[PDB]
DNA sequence: AGCTGAGTGATCCGGAGTCTGAAACA
DNA sequence: TTCAGACTCGGATCAC
């Protein structure tokens, strides 16, 4: 019964929490995505120690390095097929701007080799059926994954009731009013909030609060404290003075220009004649077209459209007011001899952290409603990442 | 008692960032 | 003013 009351009381935090900034990070609802399971595996694989960018440009790399010859649809958009039958040198030049790009590459093909001798052709639908239990276990069996790793793909692909914590979910669990730096042990005397490496095994303590709520609620939850995370509380300077839990976090009673590069543009109408090539948008996104302007253009495209969806873990590498920049468009923009289209805001940068330093409440709120955030560029033709354009940021 | 052994504890893999201290000059 | 080396988004070992 005691535990009863425990987890009542997590089960409260939580719904404070995903509603307090829900005002904030506008509609971070379920919205499916299509692609296998597969994908999901290869995307967790990539993304196990380098920022999310990067292992976003990565994964696109990899998808344009083999396209699947085309024509929840899970279909792997890439043909792994070939990369069974490619050579470990040029696989790794593919990854060579993550880093590790051997020794991942080899895991890689070991996990195909280990995947296809097992049971021939590529295929992982089937996890959908077995109990969650047996599916962890056989996952978990792989060379190369942990347990963040597993829970991960289990909650965000295949819905079932985890939680993976990352760096920024143990930061944030640990500095909150939740469970302190001390779940076995007892400090009871640091005099400082240095916030020292407590990114571990804490799971043991914090799961059992976690056993028993809806998925869609875990979904939202991970969802929002990665983007709270990355926004408002970084391991150097948080802004903690702005942050709505500042009369809540435990870390904030302790104590009581180059970064944003924006241009006031206007958004591009679902039905504009000029728009034919641009892969005719599909109606799942909140957000629109843009255009960049300096008889002038320079036209943005959302992520999803530019993906057509089918992007690995349910699409979480990315924001919600995320666009790509078309790299054809910026390598020689387009002379479009307009003004009265609703105006909006670009922010454009490298990063999430390194946007959104320093800015005031307001215009967080401000850019999260009728703002927007790109970091990086793609190419139409090959469908393939390419660094950005020195032209703005 | 004299050999486990459990568990961590460093350290690794590796590009691209940024951040930060020294130097230098006043 | 430079700039250069340190540090920052997990999973294998391997030593203790
Ligand atoms: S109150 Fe400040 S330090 Fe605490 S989580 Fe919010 S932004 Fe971060």
């Amino acid at each position: 019964k005691w535990w009863e009351e425990e987890r009542n009381v997590f089960r409260g935090r939580a719904d404070s929490f995903i509603a307090r900034m829900h005002l904030v990070q506008g509609d971070r609802r379920f919205t499916p995505w299509k692609g296998s399971v597969v994908d999901s595996v290869v995307g967790v694989f990539l993304t196990q120690n380098v920022s999310d960018h990067l292992s976003s440009s990565a994964f696109m790399s990899l998808a344009s390095q083999f396209p699947v010859p085309f024509v929840r649809s899970t279909m792997d958009t890439v043909d792994w097929k070939a990369i069974r039958a490619a050579d470990v040198k040029e696989v790794a030049e593919t990854i060579k701007s993550r880093g590790m790009n051997h020794k991942l590459a080899e895991r890689i093909q070991g996990f195909l080799d280990r995947l296809v001798n097992d049971h021939g052709s590529i295929d992982l639908e089937w996890l959908r059926d077995v109990p969650p239990d047996k599916a962890k276990e056989y996952l978990l069996s792989f060379n190369g994954l942990g347990l963040k790793s597993v829970e991960c793909v289990r909650l965000l692909t295949l819905h079932h009731l985890a939680f993976p914590v990352d760096t920024n979910v143990g930061r944030i669990a640990v500095r909150l009013g939740w469970v302190p730096l001390q779940p076995l042990p007892e400090s009871l005397q640091l005099h400082l909030l240095e916030m020292y490496p407590m990114l571990e095994s804490i799971q043991k303590y914090l799961w059992p609060r976690l056993c028993k709520l809806d998925q869609k609620t875990l979904y939202e939850l991970h969802y929002q404290m990665i983007t709270f995370g990355k926004v408002f509380c970084t391991k150097s300077k948080p802004n903690c003075n702005a942050c709505p839990m500042k009369g809540e976090c435990r870390h904030f009673a302790s104590a009581f220009s180059q970064l944003r590069t924006e241009h006031r543009v206007y958004e591009l109408p679902d039905e504009h004649p000029l728009l034919a090539q641009l892969e005719k948008r599909e109606p799942d996104d909140p957000c629109s077209y843009l255009l960049a302007i300096w008889v002038r253009g320079t036209i943005l495209i959302p992520c999803r459209t530019a993906m057509r969806g089918s992007f690995p873990l349910n699409g979480t590498y990315f924001q919600v007011n995320e666009v790509f920049a078309d790299h054809a468009s910026s390598l020689n923009p387009i002379n479009v001899p307009i003004w009265e289209l609703p105006r909006r805001t670009v922010y454009f940068g490298t990063s999430v952290p390194t946007i959104f330093k320093g800015l005031s409440t307001e215009k967080i709120q401000a850019c999260f409603w009728k703002g927007y955030v790109c970091v990086r560029g793609f190419d139409r033709k090959t469908r393939g990442p390419k660094p950005l354009i020195a032209r703005l940021h």
